């Protein structure tokens, strides 16, 4: 009857319920479901290629100028629609070969089918279907290197896989089995027992079951690896597009394209040529205003920035991004694989004889057998690769500096089973009972271990010192542990707390590992302190220094304690040595208690704001005034949870900030997404973790991104302002012919657009970036004053040198009359013309030289090279063609001029107009100061992060 959701039909099932669905019915269940559910398929539709023309020619340009070459046509100015067309079906052709390209890369990382093993619920098939899988499916995983075609819940055994494509993270994630309860809540829900689609398996292995064996939840393509690439197609559109200012200026130019029709048709009654006749001249105007070649060379301008950056290595989807780059205000960075080195040496732990902290050992190996040892060997969740051990890089660090060794594959449910050094100046080797997996959000992980000692087995944490401090029962937790602490963490030492619980369960028994995570979690024993170093990366120091230049600001967001996190930031330039820090600190507004806000100043040898995670918590929810003055303000938000570092994004872009995110982690794939250009830097080739996947890992990615930007925003806004250069400047030379003698040009018309036109535009869009990040924004808005001005003193330039030529070569004394009594194709050599098109067409690759501007955000003309030669090439040919027409005379119907000195005369005008040209253009950039002050002296920006800055100004936060 009513159609429901397939996330609606499967949103309430519960933890039994999964176990439910396993063994599931082989074939008739399976059939009536896949139906339902419809086919495990990517749905990206297949075009041969004359499936995509009907649908391509659609656009309303392509009806416009199909309409102008009918009425060329009628006119009998063939050449002219030879031309129209040809540049139309360039702008087709590349249109096409930009939407198939686009497609292509999608649907090449979507093109994968593999035969995979079915459970029936009696039953263990092999190879047996793929895209057909049921949506209920259960299968057995396979054993090594198999990628996993749909999200399932694991029921049974242990997975390690890598998700580098799914959550940004190279590092192995280990799997587990799923937890049957009277509750139903979602595997995604859970996050953790799911097993995602398009993810490569590196290891599967179940201690208990014969095989690992998983339940198919949410699939068809519509979720994880297809949900993104379905976001990919049909994408989210960005507020306020600068076509919408474009299109506005277009409007200004509609109304001088009626002031022309209403000229030409005055002219037109006055010259008393055929009502039927005039109609035609009428509609030519009308056409002539539209631009050909515009709408080919927009795309050629995104493709040739694709193409810079492609090369640079940033592979970018969603190519309209680029410019949005150029507009960026803030950048987001994280603090470790980022603006800090991946790969950190462990610089000792620090062991508790009671309460109190014992002096640190510099080297681990050198500690007595017992607790500290068995949980600094066993925490990890590290597996063994072919030869090799493969894990987190701290994790890894870690159990190296120990000197223990993990066993290969060779009781139930034992796994990860430690050797000791078997070095003695006791070995008693340990086996792991359960594993609990590290959450970013969750900020500890946990293990239970027994030993052939056979004694109580003892679980061991190891987590955020904060976290786990507090987890511990008061009782081993010392006065002062935040201020030794604080001596590790003010140093910039990354600090993990280790905590051991003897629990109360029969050891070496599979039964007896099964626990409640908080059970494990609760009453603890704080052990030792781990003092993880990581340091700076080379070249994040630069970056951030001129990103700061720029008055772009950088704003840190980190999982890590606050001090650590004010350390990198005091050592990058975030926050410079002349500039001062406040710790915004919050108390949890409970019991009798309401809600505090406290700011205490730190102190080392722009008033900026660092705020924990908890502390913006607190600020979001209870001091909803305050967050404007705090996020505007606030340059090092710490110990933030991953669903934290999208509220920032959030929060940043509803204040009108232009966010940015560079993180390289699972945690910032979030983030990546909400913020308007987020960049993955440990990602290889394109990927959807990030609209712009890099392969360089580090910052120095991110001013190439602002640098390109900056240049596409300004290529998109020259290449816009010569083409209504070009449209208008043939508008005045058609409408000089029009009043005098009702005349034009046919194959004259194909060689301007075709050739001089067509050629320079597209040529003209490959200068590429500035070399040097500016503090002078991109102009934004093509309905500018200073772009008007310009194009309107240009046009009445060109005009000047066009009618000064004409009265120049009627004045001239040999200048023979023009008949002036027959049909402008019927007069096919005309005096005017010769003159009129000579003039007009150098003019016409003059006006792309003055546009080009290359300086602030564009690298000088030059260097493009192609363009260069190109401008050279056809400036020489119409040089050679104006002194001499000879052959091309014919084809020209240029009316042949002996006289050397009215040459020299016109080559002089045109050399006179392209000195004009330059001199406006550099006399443009050097008036719009005194017009900006006379115009406004002072203004206030509608945006909030503008006023919120000027209110802080008059009145700061208390000081
Ligand atoms: N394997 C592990 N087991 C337990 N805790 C870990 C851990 N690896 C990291 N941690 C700690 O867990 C907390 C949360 O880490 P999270 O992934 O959110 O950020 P992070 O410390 O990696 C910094 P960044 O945000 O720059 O990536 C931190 O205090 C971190 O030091
Ligand atoms: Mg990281």
């Amino acid at each position: 009857q009513a159609f429901y959701q397939v996330s609606l039909l499967d949103h309430g099932r519960s933890c039994d319920d999964v176990h439910r669905s396993r063994h599931g019915l082989s074939l008739q269940d399976q059939m009536v479901r896949k139906a339902i559910y419809g086919p495990n398929v990517i749905s990206i539709p297949v075009k041969s290629y004359p499936q995509l023309l009907v649908d391509e020619a659609l656009n309303p340009y392509y009806g416009f100028q199909a309409f102008s070459i009918a009425l060329w046509l009628a006119d009998h100015y063939y050449w002219y629609a030879l031309c129209i067309f040809l540049i139309s079906s360039i702008s087709i052709c590349l249109s096409l070969y930009k939407t198939r390209k686009q497609s292509q890369t999608l649907r090449d990382m979507v093109k994968l089918s593999m035969r995979v093993c079915v459970c029936r619920p009696g039953g263990e098939e092999e190879w047996v279907d793929s895209s057909e899988l049921v949506p209920g499916d259960c299968l057995v995983l396979p054993q090594e290197g198999g990628l996993m075609p749909c999200d399932a819940a694991l029921v049974a055994g242990e997975c390690m896989v890598n998700e580098s494509s799914l959550t940004g993270e190279s590092i192995p994630v280990l799997k587990t089995a799923l937890p049957e309860g009277l509750g139903p809540y979602c595997a995604e829900t859970h996050r953790r027992h799911t097993l995602f689609c398009g993810t490569l398996i590196l290891q599967a292995r179940a201690y208990v079951g014969p095989h690992v064996l998983a339940v198919v939840t949410r699939t068809g393509f519509c979720t994880a690896k297809g949900g993104l690439v379905s976001s990919i197609l049909h994408p989210r559109p960005i507020n306020f597009k600068f076509y919408k200012h474009s299109m506005k200026f277009v409007a200004a130019l509609s109304v001088l394209a009626l002031l022309g029709t209403i000229y030409s048709i005055f002219i037109l009654y006055r010259n008393r040529v055929p009502l039927n006749e005039i109609v035609i001249r009428a509609l030519d105007l009308v056409t002539v205003v539209v631009p050909p070649a515009l709408p080919a060379a927009m795309t050629v301008c995104t493709l040739y920035a694709q193409s810079r950056l492609r090369r640079q290595g940033i592979f970018c989807i969603h190519p309209l991004r680029i410019n949005l780059g150029g507009k960026l205000q803030l950048v987001c960075f994280d603090k470790t694989g980022t603006l800090t080195e991946d790969g950190l040496d462990v610089m000792g732990v620090v062991p508790l004889k009671g309460q109190a902290f014992l002096p640190l050992v510099p080297e681990p190996r050198r500690l007595p057998v017992g607790p500290l040892l068995r949980a600094l060997a066993t925490c990890h969740a590290l597996s063994r690769l072919q030869d090799t051990p493969v894990g987190d890089p701290m994790d890894l660090k870690m159990v190296e500096s120990t000197g223990w060794v993990l066993e290969e594959e060779p009781g139930t449910q034992v796994l990860a089973v430690m050797r000791p050094p078997l070095w003695e100046p006791p070995p008693v080797p340990v086996s792991v009972l359960h594993r609990f997996p590290f959450s970013s959000a969750l900020q500890r992980m946990s293990v239970v271990v027994a030993w052939p000692g056979a004694t109580q087995p003892e679980a061991y944490v190891k987590g955020s010192p904060e976290l786990v401090a507090g987890l511990c029962n008061p009782e081993t937790v010392p006065t002062d542990f935040a201020q030794m602490l604080q001596s590790y963490t003010a140093a910039g030492y990354r600090v993990v707390a280790l905590a051991s619980k003897p629990l109360p369960t029969v050891p070496s028994l599979e039964a007896a590992q099964q626990l409640t995570r908080d059970t494990v979690e609760g009453d603890l024993s704080l052990l030792g302190l781990l003092v993880m170093r990581n340091l700076l990366k080379p070249q994040t120091t630069p970056v951030i220094q001129a990103l700061r230049r720029t008055r772009i600001r950088a704003v840190m967001v980190t999982g890590d304690n606050l001090q650590t996190a004010v350390t990198v930031a005091r050592g990058c330039g975030m926050v410079a040595p002349q500039e001062h820090l406040i710790i915004v600190h919050a108390t949890h507004p409970e019991r009798g208690q309401p809600a505090s806000l406290e700011f205490l100043p730190m102190e080392s040898p722009s008033r900026h704001l660092a705020l924990s995670g908890p502390t913006f918590g607190i600020i979001v929810k209870h001091f909803p005034k305050l967050l404007p003055k705090v996020l505007v303000q606030g340059t090092v938000f710490a110990r933030m949870a991953p669903e934290q570092k999208t509220e920032l994004v959030c929060e940043l872009q509803k204040l009108q900030y232009c966010v940015g995110m560079c993180g390289d982690g699972a945690n910032d794939c979030g983030a990546l997404k909400a913020a308007d250009v987020g960049i993955s830097l440990s990602q290889a080739e394109a990927s959807v973790v990030s609209p712009f996947t890099s392969s360089m890992a580090s910052i120095e990615c991110v001013p190439m991104v602002i640098r390109e930007g900056r240049c596409s925003l300004d290529t998109s806004f020259s290449v816009f302002k010569y083409m209504a250069l070009y449209s208008l400047t043939q508008f005045i030379s058609v409408l000089i012919l029009y009043t005098i003698n009702t005349n034009l040009g046919d194959l004259q018309f194909l060689a301007i657009d075709l050739v001089i036109t067509t050629t320079v535009a597209v040529l003209m869009s490959r200068t590429g970036p500035a070399l040097v990040l500016g503090r002078v924004r991109p102009p934004g808005a093509l309905l500018s004053v200073p772009v008007l001005s310009s194009l309107l003193l240009q046009m009445v330039l060109v005009t000047g040198v066009q009618l000064g030529g004409y009265f120049l070569t009627l004045a001239q004394p040999w200048f023979v009359p023009l008949n002036r009594t027959v049909a402008a194709p019927d007069n096919l050599p005309n005096y005017e013309n010769t003159v009129v098109f000579s003039l007009s067409s150098f003019q016409y690759l003059i006006l792309a030289a003055a546009v080009s501007k290359g300086a602030p955000f564009r690298r000088p003309l030059y260097t493009n090279v192609p363009f260069l030669v190109a401008l050279a090439l056809l400036s020489s040919v119409l040089v050679g063609l104006v002194l001499v027409p000879g052959l091309l005379q014919g084809p020209l119907a240029l009316r042949n001029i002996t006289d050397t000195g009215f040459k020299l005369l016109l080559l002089g005008l045109v050399t006179l107009n392209f000195v004009g040209a330059f001199m406006l253009e550099s006399v443009l950039d050097q008036c719009l100061p005194a017009c900006l002050r006379r115009l406004r002296p002072k203004r206030a920006s509608k945006k909030r992060f503008k006023q919120l800055e000027r209110e802080l100004a008059e009145q700061p936060w208390p000081p």
